[PDB]
């Protein structure tokens, strides 16, 4: 494997302190992948921001999910189970369990989910911060770890901040949450 092209794509197992670094919100930057399915799907998202309470003593996370999908938000809430050892989150798609592995850069603001790392012919990553806009300093990061992959800077597929429709929703969330 090679280093320091690859450092970031190599899993290690999850630790609280780990788990703690991943609360807050999301916002889902870029994403590409070899996987043809994901290719499609994914073009679709316009925006997404999350939020993550981990659940340390389950090994959980709760995620509330803001999608922005067909001109409309999509909200969904579900429990993530997380597999410390293989440093993987799993969640519940379309009535089967999906598996991600949990992976960072050098800031400690960002974060990505690696999609059958495996496997070369579908493998792919996609790439979260916690502004919906990101840096060069960043973004090179990000960039490199397609390299390693071997994955064009062109398939990136991008969000567009100005076309989210959750906002509102989450809005109407938080005055729920604080009455
Ligand atoms: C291409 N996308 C369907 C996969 C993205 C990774 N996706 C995910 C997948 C499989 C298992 C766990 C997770 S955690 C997660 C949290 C927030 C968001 Cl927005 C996505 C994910």
């Amino acid at each position: 494997m090679q280093i320091p092209l690859c450092a970031n794509l190599v899993p290690v197992p999850i630790t609280n302190a780990t788990l703690d670094r991943i609360t807050g919100k999301w916002f889902y930057i870029a994403s590409a992948f070899r996987n043809e399915e994901y290719n499609k799907s994914v073009q679709e998202i316009q925006a997404t921001f999350f939020y993550f309470t981990p659940n340390k003593t389950e090994d959980t996370i709760f995620l509330r999910e803001y999608q922005t999908r067909q001109n409309q938000c999509f909200y969904n809430s579900s429990y993530l189970n997380v597999q410390r050892e293989n440093g993987t989150v799993s969640r519940y798609e379309g009535g089967r369990e999906h598996v991600a592995h949990l992976l960072f850069l050098r800031d400690t603001k960002t974060l990505m989910f690696g999609s059958y790392l495996d496997d070369e012919k579908n493998w792919g990553l996609s790439f979260y911060a916690d502004k919906p806009e990101t840096t060069k300093e960043q973004l090179g990061e990000f960039y490199e770890a397609l390299d390693c992959l071997r994955i064009p800077r062109s398939d990136v597929m991008y969000t567009d901040w100005k076309k989210d429709k959750c906002e509102p929703l989450e809005k109407q969330h938080e005055k729920e949450r604080k009455q």
